[PDB]
């Protein structure tokens, strides 16, 4: 009853992570490490809260944040960057326009993935409970390898999308625009993945992840 | 508007399909994949001017798609040819590797995982043959992002694909409830097909094909 479309919704919501002041006493590449580090306890907890996670096996549940991390954190960049567009609200004091981007090498090319990410979402209007749903998806979407407790997480996934097309549907719109509004929101994940993987190459290219290990092993 | 038609469509992707690629071998297992990879995207091109409409878009908009979808194109044909074969990958007809030939070059064994899980994933949903046509073709339409933000163009080219494989999937029978499950696992699997895309550009990128795309890509521009 709990992955019910209506009450999974009402569950995701509450179950969102509380705003992050990273509180600043190379300097934005340490603040935005600083906030990712903070932002991976509360996701989580987040993950945690949402119905049947903590019912895979610790290894499904490791699994899938240890991958996963990294879009999730974007797609809550985005999501609070909607409705300003050149900007990209990471917090409540770290508020960056794209051209602060030009600073740190390589990272110009991610803002402008994102902000061009964020620009879609704008465009498709995306709903705060279409939101709720595709993060959740993005969570358990996040590792092809536990599916391929596996019979668990398809049933998650399941249960989602339901929730989704659910959403989509009280909508009021035609079944086809139904069915486009769906195929639309899921090729964006493509995209959030891609500025995902850049993310990571690039993170990996500096001189967080160990600390998320061991928030792993503390789960 | 009717050569778009979700059955036109799919027949006319069908006939679109690439020919076999003969690698024809007189860093290696890596120069075999490369020249494949070469030859692949002369054809590739091809294929994407016979979708309908896609050569009337901005050849600066063609341009961006081919460049940035080459590499999922690729893996996307890689996957559908290995469908049925677990443990290995049907490159070409004339070379076929299996998991373990991937320790030889470092870096290749992860994405050899990634690419094989994902066939095994579209193996299990019983991918169909005129479902992967659309999937390929959206999979080109959808890798770029910013001639969508002749982007009225794109975007309805975008609606018509989707819509084909939504007609796709409705004869298939099944209740409405699964047409919107199966539309929603093919579409999530993109985001893996991406993934693993990335995982190989970057491993091209650290090695000692792009340049040899650019020219192709300034010959389609001449
Ligand atoms: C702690 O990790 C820091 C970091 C290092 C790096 O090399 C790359 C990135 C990094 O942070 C990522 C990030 C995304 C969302 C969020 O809420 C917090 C952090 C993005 C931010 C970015 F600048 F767009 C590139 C990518
Ligand atoms: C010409 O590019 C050669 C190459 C170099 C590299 O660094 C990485 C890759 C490469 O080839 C890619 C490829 C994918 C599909 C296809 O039909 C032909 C080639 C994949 C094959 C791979 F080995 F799995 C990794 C990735």
């Amino acid at each position: 009853d709990a992955l019910s479309p209506e009450q999974l919704v009402l569950t995701l919501l509450e179950a969102e992570p509380p705003h992050v002041l990273i509180s600043r006493p190379a300097s934005m590449m340490m603040s935005l490490t600083k906030l990712a580090d903070k932002e991976l306890v509360h996701m989580i907890s987040w993950a945690k809260k949402i119905p049947g996670f903590v019912e895979l096996s610790l290894f499904d549940q490791v699994r899938l944040l240890e991958s996963c991390w990294m879009e999730v954190l974007m797609m809550g960049l985005m999501w609070r960057s909607i409705d300003h567009p050149g900007k990209l609200i990471f917090a409540p004091d770290l508020v960056l326009d794209r051209d602060e981007g030009k600073c740190v090498e390589g990272i110009l090319e991610i803002f402008d993935m994102l902000l061009a990410t964020t620009s879609r979402f704008r465009e498709l209007k995306l709903q705060h409970k279409e939101y709720l749903c595709v993060k959740a998806m993005i969570l358990l979407n996040s590792s092809m390898y536990p599916l391929v407790s596996s019979r668990k997480l398809a049933h998650l996934l399941n249960a989602v999308t339901d929730a989704l097309v659910w959403v989509i549907a009280k909508s009021g719109i035609s079944s086809q625009q139904q069915s486009m509004r769906l195929a639309n929101l899921l090729m964006l994940l493509s995209h959030v993945r891609h500025a995902s993987n850049k993310g990571m190459e690039h993170l990996l290219n500096m001189k967080v992840y160990d600390l998320l290990l061991e928030m792993l092993n503390a789960h």
